[PDB]
């Protein structure tokens, strides 16, 4: 109605700086933005200039978020009431801000900060001051992405009190920099969006005028944060009592890929090896049964045949001989159908071969046989391609080992892949999505070819071609020396003359190129029936290796001999054992000049000069020349040294060999010049040869599936939490730190109350409406008592189980009581009478504890009084009635339907139909006001809101008490709580349980008395198993029926005093650190170390020893070290480099004096970057002190007592240079690999070990100061999410890196899908509602404003979470 403001976010608009203010990629309109809009509107209403007006806003609620549209225009409709001052910023029919704005001509500023002249932060050292770089590192880690216009604070103190805010003319930015003093006054790790500024004064007549136009050296106005009054003041601005709401963090990039750098043998892999085929017992049994099906079926073909219709009839008869050589129909299917319908968990992903064998066999013998079934089997060809037998040599592990080992050894910049015969056996469907979509250093070229057009290869990044694959001598001459890798999936068998086929195909391979073949080698009669129908002809020429089986196919042993006979070198060979078999072949390499061997065994780098000289001649040598780096010991970082060296010299003449002495078999290799084992290696000419576990292989990074990050394993102590906040379908069971004895959240306030606690084993956990409210996002955990801020979880309070002595007990404890073990204060634990089962006792404590608090403690009920109870059927409602009846009260209750009324009457016979009303409408007021004869009700237990709350107040007697225990309070009544206008009684039982003072003991005595006197009686119950936690929570939320919901954790024993049997529960990982153990963080005072030490402190660590070469040398370090000490952590900062056994002893001496050493982390780095040839000895060994010299001295200490018995974690941070390499960092690659091998010797001996192998990381360190080797930097809040996975894992090194990535109907769908965090909208189901995937409270508003910004649709927020993708598509068209 009033002034409409147009925010122009264009390329050169003056308000283009408003885009330099984002929260994890969300470009929101500043909360102080609405303050200026309201401020300017009032001035325009008054007619004065907005800079000459002194205003004061009160209770500025940011009702909803405004998402600024980049490169566009947003409109708001500020409206100010003339005399009252009620201002309102809105956009259409949606509210965006509210409050009251008032102008005045007198002093509006409370604090006397507009008078300060200079800056208190003068003359202070650099280690007692924060600067612009360090202040906004703190904000960035919390999700606040400030740009250059919003980076006002130039300096500050370690206390955050004094600042040097900059004044540059813009008011929306200045008021935000004053609101940043509030945010950096509350150190933490979560992301909070301000939503209520209780008072703001912007008196501009005491504020310096706008800078003279053209200024660049803007002045700085001293500011200060008043922790007493909660006032942030700077110049002529003050913001007082600003509150915020926690928000979940959004990942701007895509999820990381985690791999497992592990050794993988090349030839004849044993079952225990990683390159071995994936043959579980279930698959082998399926092949046996299915092979029997082929045997039994093929018998029927030669029995029913009477018209001579069987294609290639003679072949089937010949094949049956093989089946009998390597040995009813109804039983054959019976066995398979038993396997096809079982759900024991040992099932195969799908049974495709049988579906193809069944359709062919079951098909009838009659006319058009050959053509009819040749057109039907071809339609189910997907079954043969996607089958467990065939998917055993196409699994991700084997496919990657193939493509990467080829990529490493191809000495060009583009990997050319040519597959011939792609219509029958396609290898692009496996090669591309499993191995070639993870490439980041080599670009690939895939060419599919066959007789016709490849239909299924249409969606893949391939190029098509046409020639005859089944006939040689006709392959186009344009393909000579055209591909580095040749793929022949199920193609060589269809040739008639193999010798003519191989010799011609070998002309395809470039010099040093590779060839790949997949063929059936064992049990050759199993797949024939499909082949017989599909193959037009089955006539082929045998060879010296033997006559071709059937007309096509050749036994594995024959293939190997044939390829060997034709002068091929077997680089790899993976025999599946059930059917197919893979060969990866390459021609021999005969050097014309003797190879050069340089032993790189030494770790002191006595070989550096030799390598430097002999690698400087690589650019002027014969192509056949080579340089081999040989290491005959386990500890040698030559696999990262080469991979970084090959970046500066090419892969034509750089090779390495590493013999692992520890794992070398009884016959170790004898690689020495004119040796025997060496000559074999030279012929293969592979860039990476490692002898480990008695086989030649290569170190490869195998991708860890994303499903394993949430895999559940047995755990003794577990507790329920949520994976994503605000989603009730994401509740899982995580590991509980109570395995360490103590509990998380022992920081800050929780250390002031030294309550004596009894460790209890939870048998039943009660579910209240408090837990559902927190779980489904209706309330953030910050509303709870401050003592629960750092707790592991906030779900569950009541329980019933057995104490440490075996007695049966029940009570209330600070959360999480929804666990299997709790530490309940001894003053909150009642004893179960010897008439209630542990199931019944789980319903009493909270329901009756709140009933007594509402009536006897807060309402002061008296005998004969009249009480009004809302929601009589609820658990607290039922408890309230029982207490009141014991007090001989007159009861009026609100019952939803007649079932609830009947239920209550049955439970309490004293209730007639006169004591019941209806909650459907506020018609009870007349009834209660007539039956009480106008006196009203003495006590009102209120849960309903809105008009029912008003009517309930009006029923109060003159001395009546109103107890409001509802959870979904309004906005005005939420302000009342903040400003101390009303008391917040909806989380008082929680607050009492933290303190457990005189107020609580009154309730403990009352409930305890109630048990004895018979008032306290168990309520109705509904037990839910542990795994049905999600269903239990939904049942409580719906409130479709009355009764308690209790989760059964264990089974109550028959005895009454007996020990709890030790059992395990399935739960997700959660790393925890012992509070009584000291943790060493070597080099932990920098970048990732300080933000990792923060993570450990939140997860249990309370004893840290941070080590550095100098000490605390920056203001950011001194601030966080002071922050930890404030939280109750004992931090000792040592300025000692551990580069000598003496120093290592000193560091651990200061450790054992704090507590048993229960962790050693090395996050040290000293980088020197330069080309390998220009680096002297001293310059080379610079990054080799924190990664080699240290890690061996820290390793040695952990191997010797008393640390060995006590040590629990041993983490050695590494980088991707070990697996990807880099240029100039030959030294850092060498050291980083030796750190990766010292962490595998620990695994051989069984000691704990972990070695994260990171990639570019953001927000903290080296990169912090983007895209290197095409890999995007990770967000640290993800670095710590995967790091938690890394610690609770069995592997040594876990690679973690991030790789960089129409109609109007599809336009908005992609945008809407992007909000939810979906990369392919089409992939997910079109019938699955948004709430099912997950839509918290900010994704819905973004979609709501996007469906209007992008299209004309205007939807409701609630409608967003219950609408499918199909609904959205069908709605935009309308
Ligand atoms: N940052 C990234 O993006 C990546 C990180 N990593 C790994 O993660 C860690 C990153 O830490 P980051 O802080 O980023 O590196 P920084 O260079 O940012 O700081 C590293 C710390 O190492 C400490 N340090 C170096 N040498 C010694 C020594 N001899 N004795 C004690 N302390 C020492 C320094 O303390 P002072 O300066 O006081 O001596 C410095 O604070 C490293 O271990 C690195 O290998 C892996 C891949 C990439
Ligand atoms: P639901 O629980 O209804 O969610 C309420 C939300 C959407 C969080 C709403 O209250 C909101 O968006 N408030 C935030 C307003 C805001 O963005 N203020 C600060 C500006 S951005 C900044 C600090 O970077």
């Amino acid at each position: 109605s009033d002034n409409v403001i147009d925010i122009d976010l264009s390329e050169d608009s003056p308000e283009n700086y408003l885009l330099e203010h984002a929260v994890d990629g969300r470009m929101l309109f500043p909360a102080t933005g609405t303050l200026v809009l309201a401020w300017k509107t009032l001035a325009k209403l008054k007619g004065v200039e907005f800079e000459q007006l002194g205003v004061q806003m009160t209770n500025v609620q940011i009702h909803q978020a405004l998402f600024l549209n980049p490169g566009g225009k947003t409109t708001v409709s500020v409206s100010v009431m003339p005399i009252t001052g009620e201002f309102q910023v809105r956009d259409g029919e949606s509210l965006i801000s509210s409050g009251v704005i008032t102008s005045s001509e007198g002093r509006l500023l409370e604090t006397d900060q507009h008078m300060k002249k200079g800056s208190v932060l003068d003359g202070k050292p650099d280690k007692e001051l924060l600067f612009t770089k360090e202040i906004y590192r703190e904000f960035l880690l919390r999700g606040y992405e400030y740009g250059a216009a919003f980076q006002g604070i130039q300096r500050a103190s370690l206390d955050a009190t004094d600042t040097d805010i900059r004044w540059d003319g813009r008011w929306i930015s200045y008021l935000d920099t004053v609101l940043q003093m509030y945010l950096l006054s509350k150190p933490g790790t979560h992301q909070a969006l301000p939503t209520l500024l209780e008072s703001v004064t912007i008196d501009p007549r005491v504020h310096p005028a706008q800078p003279p136009e053209g200024t660049t050296e803007f002045q700085v106005l001293p500011g200060k944060w008043d922790p007493v009054l909660q006032i942030a003041a700077a110049g002529g601005v003050e913001i007082r009592s600003c509150h915020s709401i926690r928000a979940s963090r959004r990942l701007n990039h895509d999820p990381p890929i985690l791999e497992d750098f592990a050794f993988a043998p090349y030839v004849d892999p044993r079952p225990s090896d990683r390159s071995a085929a994936a043959v579980t017992p279930a698959l082998r049994d399926y092949a046996d049964a299915c092979f029997e099906f082929s045997r039994q079926g093929m018998k029927r073909w030669l029995e029913n045949d009477k018209n001579n219709v069987l294609p290639n009839k003679e072949e089937i008869k010949e094949a049956l001989a093989m089946a009998n050589k390597h040995a009813n129909f109804a039983s054959a299917k019976a066995t398979l159908e038993a396997l096809v319908n079982n759900k024991n968990g040992h099932r195969l992903p799908n049974h495709g071969l049988f579906e193809m064998l069944d359709i062919a066999f079951s098909e009838p013998l009659e006319g058009d046989y050959w053509d009819r079934l040749r057109m039907k089997l071809h339609d189910v060809r997907t079954y043969l391609w996607d089958d467990p037998i065939i998917a055993a040599l196409e699994s991700p592990d084997i496919v990657k080992l193939v493509m990467e080992t080829v990529s490493d050894n191809v000495n060009q910049q583009v990997m050319e892949i040519l597959e011939v015969g792609a219509a029958r056996g396609p290898y692009y469907r496996q090669a591309i999505p499993k191995a070639l979509e993870y490439f980041s250093i080599k670009d690939w070229q895939y060419t599919v070819a066959d007789q016709g057009f490849v239909e299924d290869a249409a969606e893949f990044p391939v190029k098509m071609m046409q020639f005859d694959p089944l006939d040689p001598a006709n392959f186009p001459a344009e393909l000579t020396e055209s591909c580095d890798l040749l793929v022949l999936k199920w193609n060589l068998q269809m040739q008639v003359d193999l010798d003519a086929a191989i010799t011609e195909f070998s002309k395809m391979i470039k010099p040093g190129g590779f060839l790949l073949v997949l063929e059936n080698g064992t049990r050759l009669s199993t797949f024939f029936p499909i082949k017989a129908i599909v193959s037009a002809s089955l006539g082929g020429k045998g060879g010296p290796e033997g006559d071709r089986a059937m007309g096509c196919f050749y036994t594995d042993a024959q293939w190997s001999a044939l390829f060997a006979r034709h002068g091929f070198e077997q680089i790899m060979h993976i025999p599946d054992g059930i059917a197919v078999s893979m060969f990866l072949l390459r021609k021999p390499f005969e050097p014309s000049v003797a190879p050069i061997i340089i032993n790189v065994d030494d770790l002191e780098c006595s070989w550096l000069e030799e390598v430097q000289a002999r690698c400087a001649e690589l650019q002027d040598s014969h192509k056949d020349s080579r340089l081999w780096l040989v290491a005959n010991t386990e500890l040698s970082g030559v696999l990262g040294f080469l991979r970084s060296l090959v970046w500066e010299f090419g892969s034509e003449k750089l090779r390495c060999i590493q013999i692992d002495d520890a794992t070398a078999g009884p016959n170790p290799p004898k690689i020495s010049a004119d040796s025997a084992d060496f000559k074999e290696l030279v012929r293969k000419d592979l860039a990476y040869n490692v002898f480990k576990n008695g086989k030649w292989g290569t170190y490869r990074g195998f991708v860890i599936s994303d499903a394993d990050r949430q895999k559940e394993r047995p755990s003794e102590y577990v507790y329920a939490d949520w994976l994503s906040a605000g989603d009730m379908s994401s509740l899982r069971w995580f590991d509980s730190p109570l395995k360490t004895g103590h509990n998380n959240g022992m920081l800050g306030s929780k250390m002031a109350h030294k309550l004596e606690t009894e460790t209890c084993s939870v048998y039943y956990a009660g579910l209240n409406l408090r837990d559902i409210i927190l779980a489904n996002g209706t309330i953030q955990r910050d509303i709870l008592p401050e003592e629960t801020f750092f707790k592991e979880g906030v779900l569950g309070v009541e329980f019933s189980g057995r104490n440490s002595s075996g007695k049966r007990v029940m009570g209330l404890c600070p959360p999480p009581a929804l666990a299997t073990t709790v530490k309940c204060p001894v003053s909150s634990l009642w004893s179960v009478p010897d008439q209630w089962t542990l199931e019944e006792a789980a319903t009493v404590p909270l329901a009756y504890a709140t009933a007594y608090y509402c009536l006897v403690s807060e309402g002061g009920v008296q005998k004969g009084a009249t009480v009004f109870i809302h929601a009589g059927a609820s658990v607290v409602g039922q408890a309230s009635i029982a207490v009141a009846l014991s007090y001989n009260c007159e009861i009026f209750t609100l019952t939803k339907n007649s079932d609830e009324t009947a239920l209550l009457k049955s439970m309490y016979p004293q209730l007639n139909d006169r004591n019941f009303c209806s909650s459907e409408d506020c018609s009870f007021e007349k009834y209660i006001r007539k039956e009480t004869k106008g006196s009203g009700v003495d006590v009102v237990i209120n849960t309903l809101r809105g008009k029912f709350l008003k009517a309930s107040r009006r029923l109060l007697s003159k001395k009546g008490k109103f107890v409001d225990i509802g959870f979904k309070v309004d906005s005005n009544t939420q302000i009342a709580y903040y400003t101390r206008e009303h008391p917040d009684l909806r989380f008082q039982l929680d607050a009492l349980l933290e303190s457990q003072g005189p107020e609580w003991t009154r309730l403990f005595d009352l409930v305890q008395a109630g048990i004895h006197s018979g008032v306290v009686k168990p309520l109705k119950r509904a037990v839910y198993s542990m795994d049905k936690i999600v269903d239990a929570f939904k049942t409580v939320e719906a409130e479709r029926e009355a009764g308690k919901i209790v989760i059964k954790i264990r089974d109550e024993e028959r005895q009454k005093v007996c020990p709890t049997p030790r059992t395990s529960f399935p739960a997700i990982h959660r790393t925890c650190f012992h509070p009584d153990k000291s943790h060493i963080l070597v080099g932990g005072m920098g970048g990732m170390g300080l933000e990792t030490a923060h993570w450990m402190v939140l997860r249990g660590a309370k004893k840290l020893i941070l080590t550095s070469r100098y000490g605390i040398t920056t203001g950011y370090q001194a601030r966080k070290i002071a922050f930890f000490k404030q939280l109750g952590v004992e931090v000792e900062v040592l300025a000692l480099s551990v580069n000598t056994r003496k120093a290592a002893d000193k560091v651990f001496e200061h450790a054992l004096k704090m507590g048993p050493v229960g962790g050693i982390f090395n996050m040290a780095m000293v980088l020197y970057n330069d080309d390998f040839l220009k680096m002297n000895r001293e310059q080379f060994l610079k990054p080799l002190e924190s990664k080699i010299t240290m890690t061996m001295l820290l390793d040695d200490k952990s191997r010797e007592k008393p640390v060995r018995d006590t040590l629990d974690h041993f983490v050695m941070f590494s980088s991707l240079i070990v697996s990807g390499g880099h240029l100039g960092q030959a030294n850092y690659a060498f050291g980083s690999t030796v750190l990766e091998k010292i962490c595998e010797r620990r695994k051989r001996d069984g000691l704990p070990v972990t070695t994260p192998q990171w990639a570019s990381i953001a927000d903290v360190g080296t990169v912090a100061l983007t895209i290197i080797c095409r890999k995007y930097p990770q967000r640290f809040f993800n670095v710590l999410s995967v790091f938690d996975f890394m610690m609770s894992s069995d592997n040594v090194v876990t690679i973690s890196y991030v790789l960089v990535e129409e109609s109007m109907v599809d336009q908005v769908l992609r945008a809407v899908g992007k909000v939810l965090g979906i990369k392919d909208v089409s992939s997910v189901d079109g019938d699955k509602e948004f709430i099912d995937m997950g839509v918290d409270s900010l994704m819905s508003v973004e979609i709501k404003q996007a469906l209007e910004r992008d299209a004309g649709l205007v939807i409701s927020t609630k409608d967003t979470q219950l609408m499918t993708f199909n609904t959205l598509r069908s709605m935009v068209k309308g």
